[PDB]
């Protein structure tokens, strides 16, 4: 059964916009989103739809790039290292939930490297 997806607002939460955080959304989000790999990550996992009825019973810190991208959309975050962490987050619940070959490991594996080689060098404030 699919809990509530993360939230992609919140009005007491204090919002910020970075340069970094434009860059986030702008060169690696929208770059990563056209990958041929990026297709399982683009939304929330469906656990009905995609027969995972055990997807959050693993799962407790559900993450992916369509709420990614809504939350950069909606000026969510207050820096980039928070975003950061939500791809780190997207990524580990891939390895955490499937193992080691899987062919959805492969995808979460080449799009974290192209994913660290866009952020390693991050644009000025
Ligand atoms: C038997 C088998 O392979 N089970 C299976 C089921 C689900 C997943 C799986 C998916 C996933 N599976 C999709 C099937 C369709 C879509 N679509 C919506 C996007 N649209 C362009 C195309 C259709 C998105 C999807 N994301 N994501 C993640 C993070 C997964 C895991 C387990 O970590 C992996 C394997």
């Amino acid at each position: 059964m699919n809990p509530p997806p993360p939230e992609t607002s919140n009005p007491n939460k204090p919002k910020r916009q970075t340069n970094q955080l434009q860059y986030l959304l702008r060169v690696v989000l929208k770059t990563l989103w056209k990958h041929q790999f990026a297709w399982p990550f683009q939304q929330p996992v469906d656990a009905v739809k995609l027969n995972l009825p055990d997807y959050y019973k693993i799962i407790k810190t559900p993450m992916d790039m369509g709420t990614i991208k809504k939350r950069l959309e909606n000026n969510y975050y207050w820096n980039a290292q928070e975003c950061i962490q939500d791809f780190n987050t997207m990524f580990t619940n891939c390895y955490i939930y499937n193992k080691p070959g899987d062919d959805i490991v492969l995808m979460a594996e080449a799009l974290e490297k192209l994913f660290l080689q866009k952020i390693n060098e991050l644009p000025t404030e």
